[PDB]
C-alpha cells in the first residue's frame, strides 16, 4: 500500500540512526506537530522484552529535569514502538570529540547534576543499574535543554521500594551479571542485588574516567564473561582509592564514601553534591554550561 511505518496515529518512522542498535532506534517525525522524535523499536518477537516496561518505569518517572519525555508506546507493524524526545549527542559521543578525557570543570559540571539526577530516579523508588557514558545525552541544539545531562534506557532499571509492603527490597546475593562491568561496582561484581549506593558508585568510576582518560581495569579479557567479571572485580578491589584517584581528593572521598555505604542506606545526597560544589568554587569555575565539547562540531541525525 503505502510502503510507510508509521506509530500511532502521526509518527512517520524514518531511518536508522545512532551506533549499534541493528535498527531499534530510529529518527522519527510528528507529523502533526512538524517534530522530531526519537523512535525506540523491539521486535514482538523478542525473547527478552524491556520495551514495555521500560515505558511503565518511564511513567512512573514522571515529566522530569533531565528526564526525555515520553509521548508514545504502541505497535508498528512487527514491532513494539515507544516514541519519545529526540535528544543529543551522548557523554561518550562527547568523550571521543574531546580527545578521551574531561577537564575536572567539566566533569564537576556533569557530576553535580547526575547526582541530583540519580537522586530523582531514587526519589520515584526507582535504581537505575545501567550507568555508562552511553546512557547520558545532552540535549539538541536549540531545543533549550541541550546543556541539560539527560539519562536515558531504564530497561534495566528496578523497584528497590515494593509498592505494596513500601519496604526496600530484600538483600540478596547471586544476582547473575549482565550490566557493563567497567563501571559497576564492587559489590554487583560480587552478585548481589544493587541497590540506591550502586547507581552512585557506578557514577564515581565513570567520573574517574573521564577524569583520567581510562580505568585500570579496562583492558581486562577473559574466556568467558563470568572470569572477564572476575577480574574487573578482582581489579577494582585491588586498587586502592588513593591511586585510583590520585590527584582528585575530592572524587576519592566521593567513592569511598559510596562504598561503604550500606545496602538500605539512603545516600546523602546534599554531602554528595557539596563536595563537588565547594571543591567547584575554590577552583574558582563558574557553573556556566561551557563543557569541554562547547565550540566543537556535534553529530546531528537530523
Ligand atoms: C530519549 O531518548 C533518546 C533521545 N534521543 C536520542 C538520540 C538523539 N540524537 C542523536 C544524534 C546522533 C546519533 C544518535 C542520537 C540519539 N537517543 C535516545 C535513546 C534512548 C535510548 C537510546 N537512545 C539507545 C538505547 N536505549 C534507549 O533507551
Amino acid at each position: 500500500g503505502s510502503g510507510v511505518l508509521m506509530v500511532g496515529p502521526n509518527f512517520r518512522v524514518g531511518k536508522k540512526i545512532g551506533c549499534g542498535n541493528f535498527g531499534e532506534l530510529r529518527l522519527g517525525k510528528n507529523l502533526y506537530t512538524n517534530e522530531y522524535v526519537a523512535i525506540k523499536l523491539e521486535p514482538m518477537k523478542s525473547r527478552a522484552p524491556q520495551l514495555h516496561l521500560e515505558y511503565r518505569f518511564y511513567k512512573q518517572l514522571g515529566s522530569g529535569d533531565g528526564i526525555p519525555q515520553v509521548y508514545y508506546f504502541g505497535p508498528c507493524g512487527k514491532y513494539n514502538a515507544m516514541v519519545l524526545e529526540l535528544l543529543g549527542p551522548s557523554l561518550e559521543d562527547l568523550f571521543d570529540l574531546c580527545d578521551r578525557t574531561f577537564s575536572l570543570k567539566t566533569v564537576l559540571m556533569i557530576a553535580i547534576q547526575l547526582i541530583s539526577r540519580m537522586e530523582y530516579v531514587h526519589s520515584k523508588n526507582l535504581i537505575y543499574r545501567d550507568v555508562k557514558p552511553e546512557n547520558f545525552l545532552i540535549g539538541r541544539p536549540g531545543n533549550k535543554t541541550q546543556q541539560v545531562i539527560h539519562i536515558i534506557d531504564f530497561g534495566l532499571a528496578k523497584e528497590y521500594i515494593d509498592p505494596e509492603t513500601k519496604k526496600h527490597i530484600p538483600y540478596r546475593e547471586h544476582k547473575s551479571l549482565t550490566g557493563t562491568a567497567r563501571y559497576m561496582s564492587i559489590n554487583t561484581h560480587l552478585g548481589k542485588e544493587q541497590s540506591r549506593r550502586d547507581d552512585l558508585e557506578a557514577l564515581g568510576h565513570m567520573f574517574m574516567y573521564f577524569l583520567r582518560g581510562s580505568l585500570p581495569w579496562q583492558g581486562l579479557k577473559a574466556d568467558t564473561l563470568k572470569e572477564r567479571y572476575q577480574k574487573i572485580g578482582d581489579t577494582k578491589r585491588a586498587t586502592p582509592i588513593e591511586v585510583l584517584c590520585e590527584n582528585f581528593p575530592e572524587m576519592a572521598t566521593y567513592l569511598r564514601y559510596v562504598r561503604r555505604l550500606d545496602f538500605f542506606e539512603k545516600p546523602d545526597y546534599d554531602y554528595l553534591r557539596k563536595l563537588f560544589t565547594d571543591l567547584f568554587d575554590r577552583k574558582g569555575y563558574m557553573f556556566d554550561y561551557e563543557y569541554d565539547w562547547i565550540g566543537k562540531q556535534l553529530p546531528t541525525p537530523v
